[PDB]
């Protein structure tokens, strides 16, 4: 007999979304590890509690049916460990405020898990009813966290929620509005795709939902980002919800690897053929580096950072073929054992915030005031693909495609580049300590 026992119960409803453990389009056929086989089935974040007075006129769209058996129904109270056949919802209302707030409320142990199968979350800030069809299986505004075989290991050390989470998989962001024009990441193996610590939304690391979230991804393997059509689209998605069309935590994002192929591509979006700058840029099969550091509010009043770093990597730039091949920096400096290194850093201040010496101090005046930046310090990389042109393609590209990228963000801004050994091939580059400036 399909013994329907389970309903909308007791608890904490929040603003944006209702607490209602429903058990919907399930035979919940229950028949210390006491295991009740079960379907947990149709878990449904309907939400919109909060607006228009639950919003009754218009249920919200986001909402779940079928979301995964769970029948396995691991362990019970005493570590709460579950081997589960449901991977996960997801809150397609805005995942920076009203859901981060409704998982801190609900959070408010060091419970584990083991999912299946990765569900195919689509919080955007029926895609959700897709991500609960996926937890049953566990363009664009097709933002998609979906490791195919999850790996999950939710740590969920409560004890203040200072949780964790290690994955052997990895997502597929392609992140868009509310052409192929957003990221197309695909790590995938656990060193390959080492996805870890997602998501905190709790007072004990940070004190949007206090996250303090260092998702210190430390991959090693190919983990290929194909594509990104932009850097901005990616601080607007970040800071504001998301203001795109068809067209207190520190986020602390660290990655280091010998090698991850990339792609980079630069920002010229019309709010702030493809775009302009660096026609067809690609760090390939370079370190993985791409780590930042952003916050949830809009105009961070803390400067953003964005690091790189690099021994010798192959990154075939602006191609025909790179105008520069490799770092190829072997330049020890210091008294000590040193191995000089390329890096690419940038440095951006909020829009309308608050010669030896002339030309050095006139341009930290410079760099002191952002509005966007690009800065380099290539010890001895002077390189040049054996297929390229100083003369020629130099010119009709860096030189062109250069400053017309629509830079603004929060047109002062800065460059800098620094060499202690150049080679300008095809003659004479003679480099030695030199620089260029803009």
């Amino acid at each position: 007999d399909t013994v329907v026992r389970v309903e909308h119960s007791p608890g904490d409803g929040e603003r944006g979304v209702a607490v209602e453990v429903r058990v919907q389009r399930l035979e919940y056929c229950d028949e210390a590890f006491l295991h009740k086989l079960l379907q947990l089935a149709g878990v449904r974040l309907h939400y919109e509690e909060l607006p228009a007075q639950e919003e009754p006129p218009e249920p919200p769209l986001q909402i779940g049916s079928c979301s995964g058996y769970m029948e396995l129904m691991v362990k019970l109270k005493q570590k709460l460990e579950v081997a589960g056949q449901l991977g996960s919802l997801h809150l397609l209302l805005t995942p920076r405020q009203l859901q981060q707030l409704q998982e801190l409320l609900s959070a408010v142990d060091s419970l584990l898990k083991m999912t299946l199968g990765g569900v195919t979350l689509t919080l955007l800030q029926l895609a959700t009813h897709f991500f609960t069809e996926f937890d049953a299986t566990k363009p664009c505004s097709h933002v998609r966290l979906t490791g195919t075989a999850v790996q999950l290991s939710w740590e969920l050390r409560t004890g203040r929620r200072t949780t964790s989470m290690e994955v052997h998989f990895g997502q597929l962001e392609v992140l868009e509005c509310l052409e192929y024009t957003e990221i197309l990441t695909f790590p995938g193996t656990r060193p390959c795709a080492h996805l870890r610590h997602t998501q905190i939304l709790r007072r004990v690391p940070k004190s949007a939902c206090h996250c303090h979230s260092e998702l210190a991804l430390d991959l090693a393997n190919f983990q290929a980002d194909v594509e990104l059509g932009a850097l901005d689209r990616l601080a607007a998605l970040l800071r504001l919800a998301t203001v795109p069309a068809e067209p207190e935590q520190q986020t602390v994002f660290r990655l280091s690897a010998p090698r991850a192929t990339l792609r980079l591509r630069f920002p010229i979006a019309d709010l702030r053929g493809q775009a302009v700058r660096a026609e067809q840029l690609r760090l390939e099969l370079s370190e993985p580096q791409f780590r930042s550091e952003l916050s949830s509010g809009p105009g961070p009043p803390v400067p953003t950072h964005l690091e790189l770093t690099c021994s010798d990597l192959h990154g075939i730039y602006e191609d025909p073929v790179p105008c520069l091949r490799v770092s190829k920096a072997l330049d020890p400096k210091s008294t000590g054992r040193k191995y000089f290194l390329p890096q690419v850093v940038v440095t951006v201040n909020p829009q309308s915030s608050s010669d030896p010496e002339e030309m050095r101090t006139f341009q930290s005046r410079t760099l002191a005031l952002s509005r966007c930046s690009l800065e380099v310090i290539l010890p001895s990389v002077h390189i040049f693909l054996p297929s390229k042109e100083v003369y020629e393609s130099i010119y009709n590209r860096i030189n062109n495609d250069l400053l017309m990228w629509e830079p603004a963000d929060l047109s002062t801004f800065s460059t800098l580049v620094t060499v202690l050994k150049g080679r300008i091939t095809a003659l004479v580059l003679d480099m030695e300590h030199g620089t260029l400036f803009s």
